[PDB]
């Protein structure tokens, strides 16, 4: 019993973190096989960041200008290329701790663990969600760039995020491991504003299921609703529309608790309309939306 | 910027987790050097748990009755002893991944990371606090016993907790690594009720400092208070008394923000008395008390 904002064990990713220095810029890289992946803004001065031409800045850079340090041992860079907003540095040594891995581009609402790193060294691990506006609400100081987000399926690390940017509002933007930004963001020090940070409705419902499973039941009501009726109220509260696909995904949690998905929608509708009245659910005074249905099943079943 | 409930990177502890089986009971052990530490209730049937005599149950157990598996390789048990509520199993192989480590007994209000494990395998990592009633609010399913709590100082893992028990209220109890329970709890399936779960005042103040550092400032008021005046209001709201020792500990956060500790106490006093009025602080609708002053400094400075 109990339900915690839980990250994946980080060891498999700790074994991939290196330091990348180009001139006076230091950030983190991800060493998988004989490639080190890092944000391409490693080549920029903060002056360059105001309006960088990355192809032009890269002409001035050779293999030997990219200083890669794994623990306190230097890796020899034998190649470099730009792919979208990441640099791939070919090194002469395969990472011996390379886990089974994939690169995935996640959808908004999907959750992942972040291993916050400085100078190629792990500082901490926390759980994030890709917001519907393609930001994440992270904890990232200067030097944290190249920190990665990941999911683990048994022995396979799926890398879904690399940290690049803080917006002036202090929310975070980054790329998949192909170097494509999530959302419309660019690796330039210019005015970039996030869109509406809507609530991930299917995640709130999963977490309400998690609450019922863990004995928190006060909010269960005598009502049901329809997707269309629910969605009219959802829109009013800046909640994402609920689709039949989301209902299908919540099926196993419905089965386990015996609470029809649309019944739990009607409970959520009343919580939105009435508020919490000073009550808590799983120790939160607001509706949590950074647990996926898959996260709730995983934590509630003890997957390793 | 941003402030997250962040755990220590877990890799160093992942390398210590093993499976311990005695008869039909399986749980987790911690392998450090040539010793495996696990809850002594590994020797119990759930029938035994109603009123176990551990010394008598242990007479029936030999080295070869303790099945220790590290990854999918069996360790040879060459010795066993009971220390308080833990068993120490001497194995013929030093754990090659043994980190620098210490055993510490933490105080209430102190935070630590938990690596939740099943069958000696890591499922996830999350941040906890030792509650003032010496429970923790964990996420622990059957099989999670022997999961450990820890802090890391650079390269040294300080192990402070081993999971033993869920109270009927679904809160958690356990021991330090000497096998001494935190609080009055016993490893027996009997009515054990937790005392008052008070709020860790010094931790709330640290987190209010964290909020100011990260741009959340709406709750800063025009008032100050005294420790005695603050404490009269604290007691009314089931907050722990604030001592001069806590004021001293918050000194660096005071210095960094220029907000006198007693000024921040007066802000907290108004938040207790007025509530949040539907507002949030660092994305919480309640006052967070599972960040220590040391945690806020660490996360705000990016220690590795
Ligand atoms: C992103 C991580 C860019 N890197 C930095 O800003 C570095 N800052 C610190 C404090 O490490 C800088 C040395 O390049
Ligand atoms: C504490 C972890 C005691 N262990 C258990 O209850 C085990 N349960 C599961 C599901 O692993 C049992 C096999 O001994």
């Amino acid at each position: 019993s109990g339900f915690r904002k839980m990250a994946f064990p980080s060891g498999k990713v700790e074994g991939c973190m290196v330091q990348v220095t180009c001139g006076t810029t230091t950030l983190n890289g991800l060493w998988l096989d004989d490639v080190v992946y890092c944000p391409r803004h490693v080549i920029c001065t903060s002056e360059d960041m105001l309006n960088p031409n990355y192809e032009d800045l890269l002409i001035r850079k050779s293999n030997h200008n990219f200083l890669v340090q794994a623990g306190n041992v230097q890796l020899r860079v034998i190649g470099h290329s730009m792919q979208n907003c990441v640099l791939k540095l070919k090194v002469d040594t395969a990472n011996p701790k390379t886990p089974k891995y994939k690169f995935v581009r996640i959808q908004p609402g999907q959750t992942f663990s972040v291993l916050a790193c400085y100078n190629g060294s792990p500082s901490g691990v926390y759980q994030c969600a890709m917001r519907p506006n393609f930001t994440i609400k992270g904890s990232f100081l200067n030097g944290s760039c190249g920190s990665v987000g990941f999911n683990i399926d048994y022995d396979c690390v799926s890398f879904c995020y690399m940290h690049h940017m803080e917006l002036p509002t202090g929310v975070h933007a980054g790329t998949d491991l192909e170097g494509n930004f999530y959302g419309p963001f660019v690796d330039r020090q210019t005015a970039q504003a996030a869109g509406t940070d809507t609530t991930i409705t299917v995640n709130v419902l999963a977490w309400l299921y998690a609450a019922v499973i863990n004995g928190d039941r006060w909010f269960l009501n005598r009502f049901t609703t329809t997707l269309n009726d629910f969605n009219l109220v959802a829109m009013k509260y800046n909640y994402e529309p609920l689709t039949q696909d989301h209902v299908d995904i919540l099926g196993p949690l419905s089965a386990q608790t015996g609470i029809a998905v649309l019944d739990m929608c009607a409970s959520l509708k009343e919580l939105l309309q009435n508020g919490m009245n000073g009550r808590t659910i799983l120790g939160s005074a607001l509706l949590e939306d950074e647990f996926t249905p898959f996260d709730v099943v995983r934590q509630c079943s003890g997957v390793t």
